[PDB]
């Protein structure tokens, strides 16, 4: 079996992508984050704190026939900017694109951090890194991905983000006509539970590409590109007027300018990520400064090839038991 399902991004800058999820009987709908980068399905539901919740859609376990308690099962994640939530896990069916799992855990919110409350956008999360970082206690839960894996046709799923317009998130095959050329593989690490990859070197705008070694996750849930300071410092030097500003916390540079493309090495292939996706619009309204879309990793300890470069390719995510990377052009 196979699934495909449309992802949309949730304002002007592609700040963040959603996808419908079905889950329950009869279906309840929700738009989730699917995050490459961490383990757990979690979901607004009527177990969250009410104020904590401005918009969102909830899933109501008590309205679903299938839905079942996991009893004394408890969850809680922290993610990398400072987010968190918490609460129990029930299990349940969950459909995306066509594709459905039975008993699939998912994690109901009793208490959000305040910027998912914010993001009014975003119903939950559905995580697709390895199983071994899901949060369940004190029996782990398997993702969606992994619950899948034996009836899909292929073991793989496939991210084709669009810039500033939907995109697809297949499961199961390999659509041929989303890309050109051929698709270039590369080994993963799964020994952090993540989708970790090393890239073998960058250009900047129409240099000379630098061979070096660069290791880090593909994350569908970070919105940008997080990457040594060396290589950082290299790219807005060719801004003229971009600097780094403790007050705004990244590289920040004159909305004025016009941003040079950056390229990053899989095997021996490139992959070209135009400017204009490194521009991440004015820090405040009416400003003429522009944050930057390209950001030094090192107060964060892992480098993270987020949204602003797996939109430039066709990426594949291949979960055999040796697991890959596949990437393309598009
Ligand atoms: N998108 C999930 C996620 C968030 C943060 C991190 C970090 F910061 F731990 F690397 C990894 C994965
Ligand atoms: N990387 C996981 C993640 C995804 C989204 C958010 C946000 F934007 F909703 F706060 C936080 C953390």
């Amino acid at each position: 079996s196979t699934g495909s399902a449309t992802t949309t991004p949730i304002d002007s800058l592609d700040d963040a992508y959603i996808t419908p999820v079905q889950i329950g009987t009869p279906a309840q709908t929700l738009n989730l984050d699917f995050d490459t980068g961490s383990s757990d399905l979690w979901v607004f539901s009527s177990e969250t704190t009410a104020s904590e919740v401005d918009g969102q859609t909830i899933y109501t376990p008590s309205k679903s026939t299938t839905a079942k308690l996991l009893s004394g099962a408890t969850w809680s994640i922290s993610y990398g900017d400072g987010s968190s939530s918490s609460g129990d896990v029930y299990t349940d069916t969950v459909s995306v694109g066509g594709l459905t799992v039975t008993g699939q855990a998912v994690e109901s919110a009793k208490k959000v951090s305040s910027s998912f409350t914010e993001d009014s956008t975003i119903d939950g999360l559905l995580g697709l890194a390895f199983s071994t970082l899901n949060t369940v206690s004190p029996t782990q839960q398997k993702t969606f991905f992994d619950n899948a894996k034996a009836s899909l046709d292929s073991p793989v799923f496939t991210a084709d983000l669009g810039y500033h317009a939907p995109g697809t998130y297949n499961f199961g095959f390999i659509d041929t006509t989303a890309y050109t050329g051929s698709i270039t593989y590369t080994a993963v690490s799964t020994k952090q539970g993540f989708w970790e990859w090393t890239s073998t070197g960058y250009a900047v705008g129409s240099g000379t590409f630098k061979s070096t070694s660069i290791d880090g996750i593909a994350d569908t849930g970070t919105t940008l590109l997080y990457l040594p300071a060396t290589v950082v410092s290299a790219y807005w030097a060719q801004v003229s007027g971009a600097k780094s500003s403790s007050s705004v916390g990244g590289y920040v540079f004159p909305c004025s300018a016009t941003l040079p493309s950056f390229t990053f090495g899989v095997g021996s292939a490139r992959i070209v990520i135009p400017g204009d996706y490194i521009d991440f619009g004015p820090i405040s309204t009416g400003s003429s400064s522009c944050f930057g879309g390209i950001q030094s990793s090192a107060g964060i300890g892992i480098n993270i090839f987020g949204d602003v470069a797996l939109k430039a390719a066709f990426v594949v995510f291949n979960g055999a038991t040796t697991p890959t990377l596949g990437f393309a052009s598009k």
